């Protein structure tokens, strides 16, 4: 396989949230067959971000998923050539984000080109007021629709003061080459900011993900 037991990551995200432009770069490393990875992320333009960092973190690669032998691994099969994804993230208070990622590989490193746009977040809502704690860890669904792999997951951010704030995720995946398509299955995720500096100009971000029926 071209996917090694350890793979490096390099990424660049550009985008805007409620008009505020930014650029974030990341470098990391993970274990694709164990479903784990860590990224160090830096805000290169647009600091300090005036919105919750948490809305960005699932945009910062399902190749880092432990797949059982009897479920075809769409993501690892997609390499060396790579794959892209398109995602809508529809929050309960009418804030909306849409993001795209083009994922390539060279040697022992993945590269992501990420576009992230978000609008219509209420000025006094939990995103613009930075009242979010972390993402809950739901089970997502993977399924194929007429030869295309899709993902849906009902997400939620925990809030300061004990509440929750929901978001519907819908993703479409596109391998650059034809690969074996899996049957419908699930993916468990946990994503966590491990460390950050005061205004999240520096962020260390971890994900563990595993597929199952």
């Amino acid at each position: 396989s071209v996917i090694k037991p350890e793979m490096k990551i390099k990424l660049r995200m550009e985008g805007a949230v409620n008009g505020h432009k930014f650029v974030i770069e990341g470098e990391g490393i993970g274990k694709p067959y164990e479903g784990t990875q860590t990224l160090d992320l830096t805000v290169e333009e647009g600091a300090p971000l005036p919105f919750s960092y948490d809305i960005l973190t699932p945009a910062f690669n399902r190749a880092f998923t432990k797949y059982p032998e009897d479920i075809p691994d769409y993501f690892k099969q997609a390499f060396p050539e790579g794959y892209s994804w398109e995602r809508s993230m529809t929050y309960e208070d009418q804030g909306i984000c849409i993001a795209t990622s083009d994922i390539t590989m060279e040697g022992d490193c993945f590269f992501y080109e990420i576009r992230f746009d978000g609008t219509n977040f209420p000025p006094n809502g939990p995103v613009m007021q930075k009242k979010t704690l972390k993402w809950k860890s739901p089970t997502g669904k993977m399924y194929v629709e007429d030869g295309v792999l899709k993902g849906d997951v009902e997400m939620a951010l925990l809030l300061e003061g004990g509440g929750h704030y929901r978001c519907d995720f819908k993703t479409t995946y596109k391998a650059k080459k034809d690969v074996r398509l899996p049957d419908a299955h699930e993916v468990d995720h946990r994503i966590e900011i491990l460390s950050h500096d005061k205004d999240y100009n520096k962020v260390r971000l971890y994900e563990h993900a595993e597929a199952r029926y």
